[PDB]
């Protein structure tokens, strides 16, 4: 039933309709775009005109156009669109809004209701990283700025964020704060959501934010102090009811051992729960565990990770119900993928409840799509 489907060797996975798209850098450093029909193993692979840092984000809009952004130097925005619906061929680089596009890192697309797109990036044009958010309107075929300043670290702070657009079109946002250049100064887990494509933001209790969101006015999903081995830049999800779930890891005050965690809000309060039972300490001050990924089905969680304790396999922790059920931990591979961190086809889960993972041994190594069993 589970399958490990070959793509190609390389030095980011999205379904639209019955086709799955992928992006990676080949051995010669060229950005490749590929697609297959679902339930087949034949990839059409298109080496683009662009050569490689090395972050690629793709998304397909409601018309079937592929939008692509890549971060090499962390300077000018690199943004292209396919020439036609369904095509892997890219046009020339183009602007989005033409404003604040000179110092771009960590591009991320998300799909919105009715075929529109969201774009989030880390802008460096102030001298420090700042979340900038744009929307692509399918009806007028242009990009517009949604927020210039959403999370404000004032003089004192950087933020590291993750987002998810749920099955109702709500934008979920969570982040950690970081005080200095040192990773040990990560602290806390904060939350916001928007029901109106990023115009207005709320806390989970229904209180409306007055923007920007600072450390003073933020909703704290969890208070986690500095020196807790709290990692930055993970992922989050939501169920069909719009309840948010955040996956990360940190170490409790009394323990030497960091543990994977799930943090979620049930409509009334925040909960957190330990996911596995690790025994090996590590400190962030080659990290032996990966940043986690999650998919959810009404409280049932599939939590994807990688841990030196388990031989650096692709691993899964699964619970039938995050509120009450035990976690069953298994390996999806029986081979090490070393420094790999999970990513998955977010749209395929939302539309079809199939979990597909981008898998590659990470230090040319074969890229695979792992088609996991979840029911």
């Amino acid at each position: 039933q589970q399958k490990l489907v070959e793509v190609a060797k390389g030095y980011s996975l999205v379904t639209h309709g019955d086709e799955q798209y992928i992006s990676y850098y080949d051995a010669d450093g060229y950005l490749v775009l590929g697609k297959r029909k679902l339930n087949s193993k034949q990839w059409t692979l298109h080496r683009t005109q662009y050569r490689g840092h090395n972050i690629i984000s793709i998304m397909v809009d409601g018309e079937g156009y592929l939008h692509v952004s890549f971060d090499h130097h962390g300077h000018k925005l690199n943004y292209c669109r396919s020439i036609a619906p369904g095509s892997l061929e890219l046009g020339d680089k183009m602007p989005m809004t033409g404003v604040d596009e000179g110092n771009v890192t960590y591009p991320e697309f998300y799909p919105l209701t009715d075929g529109d797109l969201l774009f989030v990036y880390r802008s460096g044009s102030s001298g420090r990283g700042n979340l900038v958010m744009n929307r692509y309107s399918l009806k007028d075929h242009k990009w517009a700025r949604v927020q210039d300043v959403l999370i404000d670290g004032e003089d004192k702070r950087n933020a590291y964020w993750q987002l998810y657009v749920d099955e109702k079109g709500t934008i979920h946002l969570s982040w950690v704060w970081r005080e200095t250049w040192q990773v040990e100064t990560n602290h806390d887990l904060c939350y916001a959501r928007s029901f109106d494509n990023g115009v207005t933001w709320y806390k989970s209790d229904g209180e409306q934010y007055k923007l920007p969101i600072t450390a003073s006015n933020a909703e704290y999903a969890c208070r986690i102090p500095q020196n807790s081995e709290l990692i930055n830049q993970t992922s989050m999800s939501a169920d069909a009811g719009g309840n948010p779930y955040i996956a990360t890891y940190w170490r409790s005050s009394d323990s030497e051992v960091p543990q994977y965690r799930i943090v979620w809000n049930d409509g009334k309060t925040w909960h957190n729960r330990q996911v596995t039972d690790r025994k090996t300490p590590f400190t962030l001050k080659m990290i032996p565990v990966a940043r986690p990924r999650i998919v959810v089905e009404d409280g049932e969680i599939f939590y994807i990770f990688r841990d030196e304790e388990r031989g650096s396999r692709v691993s899964m922790a699964h619970t039938a119900d995050v509120a009450n059920g035990k976690w069953i931990v298994t390996d999806l591979t029986d081979f090490s993928v070393d420094a790999w961190e999970p990513s998955h086809d977010t749209e395929l889960w939302k539309k079809q409840r199939k979990l597909n993972l981008f898998v590659q041994h990470t230090c040319p190594q074969m890229i695979y799509v792992l088609e996991a069993n979840t029911n």
